[PDB]
C-alpha cells in the first residue's frame, strides 16, 4: 500500500575518516529554526544563518503579537547583515491546543499512584493535588479509563473518575512538572475548532501584513481544513504557502487529501506520537516522507531530532542517526524547536545538524535515486517536469556542480528539486515571494534578480554568482533551464 | 566501495492505526541487556526476560568478580523460573579504558574558559581545578592543541599545555561531572594493552568458569588481537564467540580483517563518536550492518539506543527512528546500557523496545530483501548456504510460520538466519552451547533436544512445541532443514 | 498486455569458436518429427533418434489408419532399438482443412493476371484454367475482393466474382501448382466443423487402441473445442494430452481460455501466417510462449523452421535464428513437417536443429532467467510449486548437473520444467502415459521404475543410472525432489 | 564476457490482429539494398526507394567499372524523381574471394561418393569429373581431410588428396552447380591480400570519384586493414565511412580492435557461417549488435534474411522471425542480397522487409530499452553524449513524434541514434556527405539544409516539413537539440 524506501547508499572509508571541507550553508537539507530567548540577539540570528539556518520558525503556541513582532525586526536586522541568505519565514499556529493551568509554587512533584484531579476552571492555581486545564469541556470528552499525558508525556494519567465539573486521575509515573505544559487525549474527540479566532486573527493580523512565507497549521485533520485557510488567506494571502502539520489520528486517516489540497508537509513527531504509540512514529514519517517525494510536494521533519543539545554540548548517537536518516528518508527540512529556542547550545545545535546532512547527503546514490523516483511514477507527464528530470540526469551523468533555474513562480525549480539533484538548485527570481518560499524544497538556493532578459547574459550572470560563491570553477559543467522548455549545458572556462 | 541500504517498507494504514497484538518474545530482533542495580533482583531479571531480553551483558568496566558472580547467580535464578528463555551470557571486556581519579565532593562543576589541569598521580583527590587520571602516560601521549573529552563528551577539554608530571586544559563548556567517568584522547596513540592483564583474568578466570558464550572485546584494533583473545581461551574455551568491540579509528580501518576473525561484531557507538566525529558515525554503523549482513556475521548495535529512558518512562521521537532503523538496516541484535543497568525504567525501555522492533520487522518487504541478499553474493556456494537460502525463499513464497533447523553446531541456523526470514527460525540442538550462543543471530530461538534419531518425529515433536507456543497453528505450512542437505515442507493438519 | 521477453544471453568467444562436445540427447529443447515416407525406414528412424527426436509426429492431414499403423510399427521397431529414449507419440488432427483437387497432368503452371475459376464438384479433374476445392460452400463464403491462397501462399488468386456453382478468380503471381494443396481464405467464415467426423474416429480408432499421447487438435478456435475432445477421449483417453493448435484469428482472440483448458498449445506458423499477414506471427509466437510459460503449460514452435533442408544440407542464416531464438524465446519444442517427412536430408535436419539448441541453451544466463519467472508469478504459490522452483535455484546456485524427480503423474516435473533449470530434470516415474508425456516439456528425460520403495535407494539408483549416461560425474551434486514437499542435495562420490 | 539481450516487448491482441497504417519509409529500421538487373530499371529503382531502400550496395564482387557505373547513373535518375529519399551509396569490395572456374556445359551435377578433382588453372572448362580454382595456391594450403563448400555450401568435399597442381576431393552430396560460384576453405590459411589491387582500385576509382559514401571491406582480420583502408582513402576520400565485414574466424577474434577503428559494422552471416559453423551464427550476430549498440556504431545485418522470396512472392516463417529479431535484437540495418538484385520478387522483398521492421519496433519497451542502455555505459560520459541521451529520454517521457538534431558532422545525430528514441530522429546539415552517411544509423533521416543562422527559425522550417511529411502534427510535441549543449521542447500549435 505505501512502498518507502530509503536511498541506497555508498561508505568509504574515506567519508568516514576524513574531516568535511565545505561550507554548511552548500548542505542541501534545508532547517528550521524555532526561534525563542536563547537565540533572541542580532548576534545569535546572525550565528544560526552562518550554521545553516534557511527558515525562522515563529511558535505562535506561546508570546503576543508584540513578542513576535521584535523577534521578527531582530530577524530583519540579522538579514541586513546576510543579505544573499534569503530567509523564509513561517507562523505556526496554536491550534487547538490543551495546556494545564499554573501552580501555587510553578512547579510539582506528582508521585506515582497519588491521586490527582483536573478542573475545568482555569483560572485554579493547583499544586501537587490539583491542577487547571484549558479544555472547559474536559469531564464530557474523558471516559474511565483513558489516558491523560502532560508536558510531552513526561508524565501519564489514568482517568478513573469523570464528573459534571471536573476529573479524577492517578499519576502513572513520577515526575517534576512545571507551568503551562501541554496536554494529550488521545483516542478522545476533542471539541475544539481546527482553525480557531485566534489563529484566524494570527494569520490575518500577523503573517498577512509582517510578510511570513508559510503557515504551519496545526492538527489539520481534512482537506477541507486547508481549503478554509487558502479561504483566509484570500487573494492578499494568495502567495503564502500552507504547509498542514500531521500530528493526530485523523491527519493520517485523511492524509491523501490533506496532502493534494498543501503546499507541503511538517511531520509533527512530538504530538504524532502522543496521538498514535510512539513505536509507530516512524512508520508515519517514512510514508509520507515517501508519499511527499512522489507528489514533489515538500517536507520537514520535526520534533527531538537532537533534542539533548538542549543541555548538551553534542548530541547522542540516537539524535545523529535520527537526523541522518531523515535525510536519507528523503525529507526536505529538518527542524529544530527548543534546541534553538529556548536550549544552552543553539548555535551548536544547527551546526551539528548541517553537519550530519552534508554526511548524508554525500553517501547517497544520486543514479540510484534518480531511478527509483523516475521508476515511481506514470508517464507521460507534462513538458515542464520532463524537462526539469532532464536537467537532473543530464547534471548526474557529467557531474555537473549546479542546475540554474530561471524562474518567476518557483515551478520550475519545485520540478527539479522533486527529483532530487546531487547538485545545488540555483533558482533565479524576480519575485520576492518566490526567492523566499522556495527555501522548503530541498537544495534549492535563490538569488533575486532584475529581470530574464538577455537569457544568455542573465545565465552568464548567474554564472559568475555561483564561481564568486565557490560553486562552481574553472572545468565545471553548469546546467541552465528556462521557458520550462530550454535546457543548456554550459562549461565554465578560463575568460 | 561500500554499498549500504535499508530494507525497503511496505507502510500500511491499518499498521499505523491499528496495535500490536503479538507476544514480545517472538520478535526476530534480540536484544542484549547490560546488567546493574537497576535490574539486580530475581523479579526484576525476570520481567526483563518476558519484556524481550535475550543475552545478558556483563560490563567488567564495573565491579568486582563477587559483584558479577552474585549478579550471575540471580540471572540463574531467573533463568530457572523461565527455563525455556534461553539465555545468552556476555562478557564484556574492560579493556584499555582511561578513567578520572575520585573528587573531594565526588562532584564538580567545571564551568567554561577555566583552567582544569590532570595529573599522572592517581590517588589525588581532586576538585574544580584538578583532577586525576588513570592514565599514567598522559602527559607524553598528548601534544598542545588536543581535545580530551569526559564523561561521555559531556565536557571537552582542549590541551593548551603538557609537561612531564600533568597536562594544563581549558574547560571548553559548563558541566557537572561525577566520579570515574570514562575519557576519550581523539587521535591520539594510547599507550595501554589492547588485551590487559585484567582482561585476561576477567576471560580465564570468569567467563571460562561461569560459562559466558560471548566476550565482546573493547577497542579491538586488529585481526591480531582477536587471534590472541581466541588462542587465550584455548580448548577450554572453544565454544565461547568472539565479539570485538568497534570503537577507534583502528577498528575503522581494519574491520575487513577483523570481521574475517571474528565470531560476530559489536558497533560501540559511544566510544566511536568520541573517536571519530560524531556525525560519522551513522556511516559506520550503516557499513558494518552491511557488510556483516554480507558475511553472515551477526552485528550488534550499541549504545543510546533508548538513552532518554533512563530518566523518562517514554523515549524521544530520535529514540524511537534509532532502534526501527538499525533494525531496517539489518542488524541482528540492539542494546540497552545504562537504561537497564542503573535507570528508573528498565521493564519499560526493554519493553518499548521490543514493540519498536516488532513494527520495524512487520513493515519490511521481504520478497525484495531477500532478492538483494542473493543479488549481492557470488556463486556457486556451499551446498549448505544453498540449501538454507532455499528454507527462506520457499518459506516466503508459502508464508510459512516457521523454519525449523536441525543442528549440531549451530552453523545452519545462521546461514538461515544470514537470509533473513520473515519467520521465526527454531533450532534444535543437543549442545548447550550451541542453543546459547545462537541467540546473537536475527530470528533464531533455540530448544535443547536429547537427539536427532527418528528425524521424522523429531520434527513432529518440534512442530508440537511451535503449535504450543502458539508459533504456528493448524492450516500453516512450516520448513524443517536437516543433513544441512534435506528440505521439508509441511503442513499442520488436524489430528 | 503481453510482456514478453527472450532470455538474456552470456556470449562467448569460447562458445563461438571452439565446436561442441556433448551428445545430442543431451539437449533441453525437444524436438517433434513429422513422420512419412523420407524416414519411414526403421533404420533411419532409429538415426532420427540418435539425432534429438523426441516425439513422433502422425499428420492425419494425409494418408489412411493403415498408413499411420504401418509406420506406428516401424517406430516401434525402432524404439525397441533404442529402449532407453522413450519417444512420445503425437496425432495431429486434419480438421478443418481446404484442398485443391487433382490435376489433369498433376502439375498446372497459373499465369499472372490469367483467370482461374474453381468449382465446388470435387471429382472434376482440373489444369491451368479450372481446378476442384474440397470446400462445397466456396461460392456462398467469398465475397468479391477476398484472397484465396493456394499451397502454402506459393500463389494467391482475387475473388473477382462469384456464383451458386463457382468462383472466378485472377491469378496474382505465376507458380507451378501440385496435387492435392491447401487453400487459406482469410477474413472469411469456412463452415466446416472444427472437430469433424474423420476426427473423431482418427482420435477415438487410432489415437486411443494405438497409444497415442497427444493429440494436436488443429484449427482450435475456442475453449468449448477443447472440452469437446476431452469429452470425447473420455476414461480411456484420460492420459491423452489435448495440444490444441493455434493458426488463426479466433484462436488468437480466445487464446487465454483455450491455454486454461488445454495441455499446451502448438504454434501452427505456417496457417497462423496465412490467416493473420505473415509479418504478424512473429508477434504471435513470441506472446504465445510468453503466457505459456508463464502458466507452465509446455509449447511446440511449428513450421518451416528450417525449411530450405528439404533440399539443401545446410540451412539458411534465417533458418538458424529461427531455432535458436525460439529457444531463447522460451519454447519448450521445436517441430520438422516436411523437413523430416519428404525431404532428402532428414537425419541431417534433426542433427543440425539439435545443435543449435545446444548453442542457444548454453548461452543463456540462468541467473537472470529464473528471477525474471519468479518476478513474473504472483505468490504465495502452492506448496508444490514453491518447492519445485527451490530445486531449481538450488541447482544453479551450486552448479548441480541435474535435478532428479520422482513423479508419479508428472505433475512435480512439470512444475520444476517451468522454472527453466540449466539442467536436465530427471523424472522417475512407474506410469508408462506419464513416462511418455512429459517429453513435451523442456528438459524434461523420463525412466519408467518398478516402484518409490526405498526412496532413498531409488534416488540412489537414479544416481547411478545418470553416472552411467554420463550426465553426472563424482564430484558433482544432484538434487532430488519427491513428496512435492521434499529437496535433498546428494554429492556424488567415489564408492 | 558478452552479454547480449534483445528488447522487452509488449505484444498486444491489437497489434497482432489490426493492420498497419503508416507509410513504409517511416521506419526507423533501414534497409540496404543490393543492386543488380533484377532492379536496374529508373521505375524499379523507383519502387525500391518507395518501399523502404535507404542505402544501394554495389557489390564489385560482380561486374565491371562500367556495369556498376551504368547502375550508378540509373540510381541517380531515380533519386532526381525522390530528391527528399537521400540515398547511401556502398561499395562492397570483392575481397580475397576464391571462386570456380567455367563449366563445359555451364552447370554441372555432382553426385554423392563422386571423385572431383580441382585444379590451380584457371582456363580450364570443367564438367562433373573436373573444375577450376582461382586460387591458384589451394594445393599448398590444403592438407588432407580439410572440407571444400562451393556455392554457398550447397555442396562440400572433403580433401581426400593433394599434389603440387591440384586436389582430389570427394563430393559428400549432390547437387547441381553453376559457373563463378564462390568457395569456403574453413581452417585453412588463405594466401591472399585482404585489400587487394582490384579492391584498392574500386576504391579509389570508382567510390571516390562517384561519391560513394560508404566502403564495406569483405574479410576484414584486423584493426591494421581498416587502418589501411583509412589510409588509401586520404584526404579525398576523409568522408567516406569505413565498413568492416565480419565474416571469418579471424575478424571473431579481433572484433573489439576492428569495432574501435570501424565506422560500423556489416555481419556478413553468409560466409561467416562457411567458415564457423552455421549454428554458431546467430551467437557471432548477437554479440556484435550488442558490443556495437554499446560503442554507439551502427551495425547492417546480411544475408539470406528474406532468401526464399528470390523465387516465391511470400517469405517463410523462419525468414519473417529472421527480420524482426534482427530489429529487436538492437541492429541499424538489415539487408537485401539476391532478393532484390536477382530475384525474381524485389519491390515485394523490400515491401515486408519493411512491414516486419515496423511491427518489431513498434512492439518494443522503448523505456526499458532506455534504461538498460544507461545501465550498461559508463558515467561520466561527455556533455554532447549527455545531452543526446537527454533529448531521448525526454521524448519518450512525454511522447514526442519527433527529435530534430541540427549537426554539421551527423555527429550529434549519431549519439541520439544510439538512445534507440522511440520517434524518428530528423537531422538537419548543410553537408552533402552528412546527409547521406547517416542513413546507416537507425531512426536517422536528413534533410539537406542551407544554414543554421537564426536557429529559431531552422527549427520552425524542420517544423513546417514534418508537419508536411505527416511526422508530427497539432498537438504533438518535438524535441530540438544543438550546439550539442541545447535541447528545446516545442509544442506544435495551430498558426
Ligand atoms: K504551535
Ligand atoms: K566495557
Ligand atoms: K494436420
Ligand atoms: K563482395
Ligand atoms: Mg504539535
Ligand atoms: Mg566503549
Ligand atoms: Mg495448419
Ligand atoms: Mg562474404
Amino acid at each position: 500500500a505505501g512502498a518507502s524506501m530509503q536511498s541506497a547508499a555508498n561508505i568509504t572509508l574515506r567519508q568516514i575518516l576524513e574531516p568535511n571541507n565545505v561550507n554548511l550553508r552548500s548542505k542541501k537539507t534545508h532547517i528550521v529554526c524555532t526561534l525563542g530567548p536563547a537565540c533572541k540577539s542580532v548576534e545569535t540570528l546572525v550565528k544560526l544563518i552562518d550554521a545553516g539556518m534557511d527558515i525562522c520558525r515563529f511558535n505562535f503556541s506561546h508570546g503576543s503579537h508584540e513578542d513576535h513582532k521584535e523577534m521578527f525586526n531582530n530577524v530583519l536586522k540579522a538579514q541586513e547583515l546576510r543579505p544573499n541568505c534569503l530567509l523564509g519565514m513561517l507562523l505556526d499556529t496554536k491550534g487547538p491546543e490543551i495546556r494545564t493551568g499554573f501552580l501555587k509554587n510553578k512547579e510539582v512533584h506528582l508521585k506515582e499512584g497519588s491521586k490527582l484531579k483536573l478542573v475545568t476552571d482555569y483560572e485554579f492555581l493547583g499544586d501537587e493535588t490539583c491542577i487547571a486545564c484549558s479544555y472547559k469541556k474536559l469531564p464530557q470528552s474523558v471516559k474511565p479509563g483513558n489516558i491523560i499525558l502532560i508536558a510531552d508525556g513526561s508524565v501519564s494519567c489514568k482517568v478513573l473518575e469523570t464528573h459534571e465539573d471536573h476529573v479524577i486521575t492517578e499519576v502513572l509515573n513520577s515526575a517534576v512538572i512545571g507551568e503551562r505544559k501541554n496536554m494529550n487525549l488521545p483516542n478522545v474527540k476533542v471539541d475544539l475548532p481546527i482553525i480557531s479566532e485566534k489563529d484566524k486573527n494570527d494569520i490575518l493580523n500577523f503573517a498577512i501584513p509582517m510578510g511570513c512565507n508559510f503557515i504551519a497549521a496545526s492538527f489539520i485533520q481534512s482537506a477541507d481544513d486547508v481549503r478554509l485557510i487558502r479561504n483566509l488567506l484570500g487573494p492578499r494571502g494568495r502567495h503564502i504557502k500552507i504547509i498542514p502539520k500531521i500530528e493526530n489520528i485523523e491527519g493520517i486517516i485523511h492524509f491523501d487529501k490533506i496532502l493534494a489540497e498543501s503546499d507541503g508537509i511538517m511531520i509533527a513527531r512530538g504530538d504524532l506520537g502522543m496521538e498514535i504509540s510512539p513505536e509507530k512514529v516512524f512508520l508515519a514519517q517514512k510514508l509520507m516522507i515517501s508519499k511527499c517525494n512522489l507528489q514533489g510536494k515538500p517536507i520537514i521533519t520535526a520534533t527531538q531530532m537532537l533534542e539533548s543539545m538542549t543541555k548538551n554540548p553534542r548530541p547522542t548517537r540516537a539524535e545523529v542517526t535520527d537526523v541522518a536518516n531523515a535525510v536519507l528518508d528523503g525529507t526536505d527540512c529538518v527542524m529544530l524547536s527548543g534546541e534553538t529556542a529556548g536550549g544552552k547550545f543553539p548555535v551548536e545545535a544547527v551546526t551539528i545538524m548541517s553537519k550530519i546532512c552534508l554526511e548524508a547527503e554525500a553517501c547517497i546514490d544520486y543514479k540510484l535515486l534518480y531511478q527509483s523516483l523516475v521508476n515511481a511514477i506514470e508517464t507521460p507527464i507534462s513538458v515542464q517536469e520532463a524537462v526539469a528530470r532532464s536537467a537532473v540526469e543530464t547534471a548526474e551523468s557529467i557531474q555537473a556542480s549546479l542546475i540554474i533555474a530561471l524562474t518567476e513562480t518557483g515551478y520550475t525549480a519545485r520540478l527539479i528539486a522533486k527529483y532530487k539533484p546531487s547538485c545545488t538548485i540555483l533558482a533565479l527570481s524576480a519575485s520576492d515571494s518566490t526567492v523566499k518560499c522556495l527555501n522548503v524544497h530541498r537544495g534549492v538556493t535563490c538569488i533575486k534578480v532584475g529581470s530574464f532578459q538577455g537569457t544568455d547574459i542573465v545565465i552568464r550572470n548567474a554564472i559568475e554568482i555561483a564561481k564568486q560563491r565557490n560553486m562552481a570553477k574553472v572545468g565545471d559543467s553548469v546546467i541552465a533551464i528556462h521557458g520550462t522548455n530550454l535546457m543548456k549545458v554550459v562549461q565554465i572556462e578560463l575568460e
